[PDB]
């Protein structure tokens, strides 16, 4: 499905599914 790396909390229609990491900086992975 469709997953996004987000700096905020996942949309309520999305689930926290892991983290993204770029160059030491972390994001939530949020999948619909």
């Amino acid at each position: 499905a469709t997953c996004y790396c987000r700096t905020g909390r996942c949309a309520t229609r999305e689930s926290l599914s892991g983290v993204c990491e770029i160059s030491g900086r972390l994001y939530r992975l949020c999948c619909r």
